[PDB]
């Protein structure tokens, strides 16, 4: 029973209030002209409009058995299929014409909903499909909004555009084609003798998802509004930029859309979402780009059982609640969540020259990948022209930072004003990688973003001066830069800093001076298991691949996690003593006493201090639970998040997916055939003057010398990346190492010191990289908290007026 | 001008000596049958005996205008090419006739000299065919010898296997059909819709290579022995052991020959040296394999413009001075190179059980392969067999050993008694690497092979027991089991023990005792430098190839080169500073006190008389050059060849040449068509009965829940390989880091002693650890010279006898 009563849950109880306000009657399509076994292709375009199932409009209320169409529109009876052949550069150039700007009177569009897609389950595109309907519910159910109400189903428009022909999911297509989007029979793979790109089904469905449990999808057409859908199906995958560029170089010029949403399948929006990220564009309008909150589903999933589940959880809603506000009050974010985000369309377009922040974002996808075009592509002038000009050391490693450039190419525009803004009001629920093999590579892909965005941004920090911005705008757009300069500085040196702490705090321990015996043991073994864990995480990082040797990274994990409650529980052994020695001292006891205290002070009311500035945060923002249920796991899991993911994340800067490529020969020299008898019918030279003449050729082949051949060839680009991506470890390496000589004198610089002075000398280098990291870490939490006081004022502020 | 008059240079005397021996007027072929466009070929095989170009054979002195055959034989006057389908393992179960079984009389074959080849140039092979030639003709003029002497060319049968039909050079294609074996026509790629595995050229040329100069290659038919030439082109390229495999288990069943003589394209044997080869396998019926010495050319290179060059001569020459006579004298040599050596076919064979030295030999090719058989082979049944068979870590790493497997399968047979012996005799020149890319490429296939052919040996001593061996006999192959024992350790722990004696030997110049300023600046700069060159060689080992960063190899070697001649100056320095000490005390000088002295003995003493026992082994070889002209390069280079040559060899031990595997879809489900009109045909779904039913078998597909998949699959072979590296690299780095820290306290141990007894307590380790290596290294030169000593002894009184 695909089809069952619409059934409402507790929560949708806000569903149904939208219901009451829609009047479900007047659900009437605008006439459409149709085309044309023998069809008339518009503009010389292979389209078809072909009748929907019998049954799914028996389902539509408006169906009646009397007349034979059923009483329904043209665009709710019959589902349009395009072939596409030129692909997203020549889409617009061409005269490929999609269903709503057909229509006899043009429909302007409002918002365009992407949603990207890869072999994700049926589960995950139902949650989203859910998810996206009930806004669009909520938006028609509004009814006093000047843009929002009546027929506002006509001005939204959801995208899907699929990765694969051949790895799109077969419970996927049979849910979209249970929506009446996708029919089997209609692809074509060839039109014309040129191969097709792309293939777009277009149709207004009236079946909404009732529910979504987590094994099977219900659909029913009780209470549902019209939403019109795109399904793009691309036929080979080229990633994810490929798809956005199918989505803003092609058909956003085609519908030329306002604030362009992107969706991640699986990804499932509250009920109010889409509205508060619209809100949030139309209130302003110098804002570009706009994010909301993310949070990870807990539903089935324990305390105890799923420790890294929890770990991410915290990470999330400490980054919703500190970083987001701080970078939203000084109005350019870092980052855009490409789960759920929204842009401005016009904010992205290109100048005249032909620069502009898609060009930056696009170039990534063409530089990075094997340099072999294939002649017959339409496009082959464009990526012929684009690899022949002369590439950086920045532009051609623009695949790192993927959207993320699009946000400082916004922001720091030539002429331009615009700003980046992050609204608290728009909530979307995703799934994080329970498994450690997938986190480790999910991972990867951000730390190698966000350092190399980071990294452009500060050192093109002089762009912003040209932009027309507001001076103190400009001022205090250059503090942000000087705390992400620092931010970066930090993140650099984390192994390093990491290493120093723990081997400063085991070694603490074995001093004679405080009463714990197994002290020196325990800090030789940890540190021998140090380092074994390091060098082997390289090793597997740069050999192997996490889903085969996943337990060696477990093991990682659990070794890391037991050093760090021992170091917590070394601190505050250390700091007890410090504080026992003072009373054992007899002198008077005053709090300027307890803060001269060096070990006191570091290690105690910094922290004590960061968390209390965390505490005070979360409880702001009427979000306390996270500082109990999953703070621990977090503490447990930051070694692992510093080590492990960083490591393997540097090792592998370069992806090279595409793989060698053979010309394999195979000149067509001839075969033999076998007749009914024993003889063979064979083709060799037979007459004396040709195999003279060959042999006389071999000769005089043979008689010349070798003429020289240097090899200048261009050569690949897999060499390249692999080049890159090695100076950066050893880079990496290096400075890291540095650092660490000087402070524990670990390399030559032992020399240089006497053995009675190498005890007192070590110490007090020591004590200063404590003091200065942990202060650094928590004037670096005061900065973030007073960025989201400051948020917070402003928000409800604006909300008041 | 092709061919020229026959000239003879300095050298040549000997040649020309042969000549005179000579008729060279009875050079008559024995008649056989040919075959007869409609061919009937032999035993429904594609075979062709087309004739020769017209002058080629106008050219040979038995040629007559007036008949028009010439008045040649039909084996001088036609050449017979063969299409192979089966391929090696069922070569001799189909009826494949070569034609020297062929003829009504069978020839009977006495040495098969294999040749190897892929896309030599043709100075190389015409290098080769002048010295194999020049031997047969030696062979020919022999006149006092029973085996040898008139018509023994009809017992000698020179075989080219050449890997890739693609991939050969033309130059040297071109240089094979000026000697008529080959033509461009004939060739088939496909018979009776059957895939041509190889394809096999046979023809008896009577053309001779007269001078292989630097750039062109002269071929003259004046005064030259027919050859039996045999030219098995492959269709697709399989390494060398398919081409072994081709050599021995197809080719070499059917021939039956006795001592098979492996060669390299680009091997020049001496003019004696495949007699002096046959000779030995003649005395003693026990030999069952062969090796020549292997000399490096030096024609047109300098002593100072090419350090490697000399490096590599010099490691040659005391290889053949040292190693191979000892293993030769204790009956078992580890390694018997590729490039030059000989075998006893019916040693080689399996027994009736199907265990034997070449089913080990080959299985190392089945295993080590992407696990994709294609159905269509007629071999698939075998490597579904072998695949399917149960592989532990010896069966599945076979790959590494390579034909080393050979030479103790050979000696340790389960009831025979075998031998492998080495002479002087033979000499074969061979042109070395200049380049540091192709050295280290070169060697990282030499180490590899080395290290897994010990183990396995090792393991497996306890196979020797029941050989049917002499007790005296399985006593001294134990010794020198024990004997290669100590060289694996010694070998496992050289970049350790490199690194030690370094670290031991700078620092000693940083004592204040001796009057050196610059010693610690130094000592700490170069542990600086050590450290970053090791770390940069592991990274590039693992991510890049040595052919693009070549320069950094080169740096590095320059950098150890450096530090090698530093560290000799240290330990000068600091013998001269101990013998100077000794007369500073005032006490008595003896002989006793010198040796009593830990420093002067260790350092001088050791080394000296190392260099003395290589000195008069070099000496008394007649070979004394090497020790002047090339020793320095190869002191300066040894740390080199244990550091970067080590680390990139393991680094690499899995060999991934096979790549990605792609599916890749493309169901055919339709192309559209454009007529003169504008309509498109297309083929769509039209019945609503059809629409319907596609729709309900949707919903259904839907309705129901996901089953639960388990990923069981047995997964492709590379991660294995992968994982296998993975672990010999992670053992490897521990042991040796183990062995460090004791000898230095390096890691935690420090913690364990006093400050005022630190320095004393490291002094005393390093000294025993120096004092260890190097009486080790001395005590097994001792070894090795004893072992030549009695080599040349014995070989004295056999050519006595
Ligand atoms: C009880 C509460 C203890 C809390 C300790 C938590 C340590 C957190 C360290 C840290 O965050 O360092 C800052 C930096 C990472 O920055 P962050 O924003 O937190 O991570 C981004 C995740 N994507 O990464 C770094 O720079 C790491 C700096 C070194 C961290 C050393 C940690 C030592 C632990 C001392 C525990 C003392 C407990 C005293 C309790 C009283
Ligand atoms: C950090 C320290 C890590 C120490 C090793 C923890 C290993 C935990 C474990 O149980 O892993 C076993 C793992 C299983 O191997 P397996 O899954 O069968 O390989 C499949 C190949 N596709 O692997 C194995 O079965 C091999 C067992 C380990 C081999 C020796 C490991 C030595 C590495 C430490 C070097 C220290 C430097
Ligand atoms: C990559 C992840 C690991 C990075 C580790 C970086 C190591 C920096 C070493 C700093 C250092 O100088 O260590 C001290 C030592 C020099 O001082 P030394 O005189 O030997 O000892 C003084 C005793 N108080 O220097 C040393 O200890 C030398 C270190 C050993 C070098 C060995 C090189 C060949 C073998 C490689 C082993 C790989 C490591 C395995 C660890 C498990
Ligand atoms: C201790 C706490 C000290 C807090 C001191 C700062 C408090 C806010 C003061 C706001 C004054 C704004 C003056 C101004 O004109 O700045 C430019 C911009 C307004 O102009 P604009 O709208 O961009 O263009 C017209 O206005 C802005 O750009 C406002 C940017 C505010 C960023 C606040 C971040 C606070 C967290 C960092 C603390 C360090
Ligand atoms: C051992 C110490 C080695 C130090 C580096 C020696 C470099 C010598 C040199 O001149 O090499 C330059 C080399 C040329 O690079 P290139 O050929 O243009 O790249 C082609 C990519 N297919 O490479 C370059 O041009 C890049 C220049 C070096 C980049 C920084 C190297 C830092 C590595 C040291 C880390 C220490 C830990
Ligand atoms: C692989 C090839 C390199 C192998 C190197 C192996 C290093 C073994 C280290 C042995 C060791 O224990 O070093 C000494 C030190 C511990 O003793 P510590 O108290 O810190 O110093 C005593 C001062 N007399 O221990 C240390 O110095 C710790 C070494 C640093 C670990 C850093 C890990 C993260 C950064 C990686 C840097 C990579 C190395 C770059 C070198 C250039
Ligand atoms: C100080 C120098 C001391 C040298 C002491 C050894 C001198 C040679 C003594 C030779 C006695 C041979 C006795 C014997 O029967 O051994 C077995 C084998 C002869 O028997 P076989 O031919 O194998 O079968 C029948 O004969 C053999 O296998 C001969 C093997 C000789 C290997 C000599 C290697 C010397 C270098 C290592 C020095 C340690
Ligand atoms: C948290 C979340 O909900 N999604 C994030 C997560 O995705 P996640 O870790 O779940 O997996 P991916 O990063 O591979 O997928 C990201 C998006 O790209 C699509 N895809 C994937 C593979 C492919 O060949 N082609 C293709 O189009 C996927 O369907 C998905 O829509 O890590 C990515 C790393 O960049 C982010 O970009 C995603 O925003
Ligand atoms: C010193 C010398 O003179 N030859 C050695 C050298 O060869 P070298 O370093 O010169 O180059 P290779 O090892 O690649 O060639 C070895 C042999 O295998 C053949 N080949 C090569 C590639 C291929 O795809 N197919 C193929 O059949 C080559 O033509 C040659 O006959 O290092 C090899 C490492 O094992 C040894 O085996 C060779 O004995
Ligand atoms: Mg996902
Ligand atoms: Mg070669």
């Amino acid at each position: 029973q695909a089809f069952i009563p619409h059934v409402y849950d507790e929560e949708d109880n806000d569903e149904q209030e939208y219901d009451q306000r829609i009047q479900y009657n007047q659900f009437q399509g605008d006439h459409f002209d149709l085309a044309a076994t023998r069809a008339t292709g518009l503009n010389g375009h292979l389209v078809l409009d072909c009748p929907v199932a019998d049954e799914l409009l028996s389902k539509f209320p408006d169906y009646n058995p009397a007349e034979k169409s059923g009483g329904l529109s043209r665009e709710f009876a019959f589902m349009r299929y395009t072939a596409v052949t030129c692909g997203p550069s020549n889409f617009y150039r061409d005269a490929y014409i999609l269903r709503p700007v057909h229509y006899p009177i043009p429909r302007q569009t409002e918002l365009m909903i992407v949603i990207t897609m890869y072999n994700e389950d049926d589960i995950l595109l139902g949650r989203t499909l859910k998810g996206v309907f009930k806004n669009i519910k909520y938006l028609e159910s509004k009814a006093r909004s000047s843009t929002w109400g009546k027929d506002s189903w006509k001005k939204i428009v959801v995208c899907i555009v699929s990765d694969g022909r051949t790895k799109i999911n077969e419970r996927a297509q049979a849910l979209l084609a249970g929506l009446g989007v996708y029919q089997e029979g209609l692809a074509k793979s060839r039109v014309d003798d040129k191969k097709v790109q792309a293939h777009m089904f277009e149709y207004t469905t009236r079946v909404g998802i009732s529910k979504v449990t987590d094994d099977v999808v219900k659909l029913t057409t009780e209470k549902v509004v019209p939403v019109q859908m795109l399904f793009c199906l691309k036929e080979t995958n080229a990633k994810k930029i490929n798809s956005h560029r199918w989505c803003f170089q092609a058909i956003g010029q085609v519908l030329d859309p306002k604030i362009v949403v992107l969706l991640d399948c699986g990804t499932q929006p509250s009920g109010r979402s889409l509205y508060e990220l619209w809100k949030e564009f139309d209130r302003d309008h110098r804002v570009a780009g706009a994010c909301g909150e993310i949070t990870t589903s807990l539903k089935k999933r324990q305390m105890i059982t799923n420790p890294l589940v929890y770990g991410q959880n915290f990470e999330y809603k400490i980054s919703n609640i500190l970083d987001k506000p701080t970078e939203s009050s000084f109005g350019f974010i870092s980052v855009l969540p490409g789960a759920f985000s929204a842009y401005r369309f016009i904010a992205l377009q290109n100048d005249i020259n032909g620069v502009g922040p898609l060009e930056k974002y696009f170039k990534g996808e063409f530089l990075h990948s094997s340099g072999e075009l294939d002649p017959n592509d339409d496009e082959f002038q464009m990526k012929h022209l684009m690899l022949k000009e002369e590439a950086g050391i920045f532009t051609s490693n623009m695949y790192l930072a993927e959207d993320r450039i699009l946000c400082f190419e916004l922001v720091a525009k030539r002429g331009c004003n615009w700003l980046l803004r992050y609204c608290k009001s728009a909530r979307a629920e995703t799934d994080v990688p329970e498994g450690l093999a997938e986190f480790i590579l999910q991972r990867r892909r951000w730390l190698n973003g966000s350092f190399f965005a980071a990294i452009y941004s500060l050192v093109h920090f002089y762009k912003v001066w040209t932009s027309s911005h507001s001076f103190g705008r400009k001022i205090f757009l250059h503090i942000e830069f000087f705390y992400q300069l620092i931010n970066l500085i930090v993140s650099w040196f984390s192994i390093g800093s990491y290493f120093l702490v723990f081997r400063i705090l085991t070694t603490s321990l074995g001093d004679k001076a405080l009463g714990f015996a197994p002290g020196k043991i325990l800090s030789v073994i940890f540190l021998w298991l140090y380092l074994a864990s390091i060098v082997t995480t390289f090793v597997l990082s740069f050999g192997n691949k996490p889903k085969g040797t996943e337990k060696f990274y477990v093991t990682i994990v659990i070794f890391f996690a037991i050093l760090m409650a021992y170091m917590i529980f070394a601190a505050i052994f250390m700091a007890v003593h410090s504080i026992q020695d003072i009373y054992r001292s007899g002198t008077r006891i005053t709090v300027s006493l307890f803060f001269q205290n060096s070990e006191f002070r570091d290690l105690v009311v910094a922290t004590s201090s960061t968390y209390a500035l965390y505490f005070l945060a979360s409880f702001l923002y009427f979000e306390p639970w996270h500082m109990f249920t999953s703070f621990v796991q977090y503490i447990l899991l930051s070694p692992s998040y510093v080590n492990v993911l960083n490591i393997y994340a540097f090792c592998n800067i370069d992806d090279i997916s595409w793989g060698t490529k053979g010309e394999v020969g195979g000149k067509s020299l001839g075969e033999a055939k076998l007749r009914e008898d024993g003889t063979f019918d064979v083709s060799v030279p037979i007459s004396k003057e040709q195999i003279n003449q060959s042999y006389l050729d071999q000769l005089e082949k043979i008689r010349d010398p070798a003429p020289p051949e240097e090899k200048v060839l261009v050569t690949n680009t897999e060499d390249y990346y692999a080049f890159i991506r090695s100076m950066t470890v050893l880079v990496w390496m290096f400075t890291n190492f540095v650092v660490i000589a000087l402070v524990l004198e670990t390399g030559g610089f032992n020399q240089f010191v006497e053995a009675t002075d190498l005890a007192n000398l070590k110490s007090n280098r020591a004590a200063v990289f404590l003091t200065v990291i942990l202060w650094t870490v928590a004037f670096m939490a005061l900065f973030r908290f007073i960025g989201c006081i400051y948020y917070l004022i402003t928000r409800l502020g604006r909300e008041i007026k």
